């Protein structure tokens, strides 16, 4: 199911979250422990539908971590299945 | 209504609200212009009906400014009317 996800920055600027792109889609690919990322449930294999307002269908792997750190206001937002 | 937002800290831990207690309540005393608090649309007056889980009902202007302060993960989520 449709779910958001909002990730506050690390006070070093980071989420700890890496991405692929694959099958049109945005996937999960490596969570760092005790992040941003694992805080609020992100796991291997989730899918990413949304970065910031942002359809992720079709956009590279490293278009959605460039998506990923233009984050406005120390804030990531992310819609997840 | 309710509403819930989430607000990330700044870089210098700082989110930019004032609150007062105030008739069983929690209300929104002062924003900082351009600030987290701001970002996510906090008005003078608003109530803050709940901080990081917690009811702040009979909670002091103290109290609730110490919760703030002890927000997990860089991380203040809020209940709001
Ligand atoms: C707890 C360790 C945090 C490192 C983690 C991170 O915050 N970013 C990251 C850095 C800046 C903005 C957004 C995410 N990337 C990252 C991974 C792959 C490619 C690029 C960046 C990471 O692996
Ligand atoms: C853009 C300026 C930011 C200052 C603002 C702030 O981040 N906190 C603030 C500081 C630490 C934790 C939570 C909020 N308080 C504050 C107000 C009244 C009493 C105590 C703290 C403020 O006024």
């Amino acid at each position: 199911m449709h779910r958001e996800v909002i990730l506050c920055k690390d006070q070093d600027g980071k989420i700890g979250l890496r991405l692929k792109s694959i099958d049109n889609g945005i996937f999960v690919q490596l969570v760092q422990a005790n992040s941003p990322a694992s805080l609020v449930g992100l796991r291997f294999g989730d899918q990413v539908l949304q970065i910031n307002g942002e359809n992720c269908a079709g956009w590279s792997s490293d278009k959605a971590h460039k998506v990923l750190k233009q984050a406005f206001g120390e804030k990531i937002t992310m819609t997840i299945r």
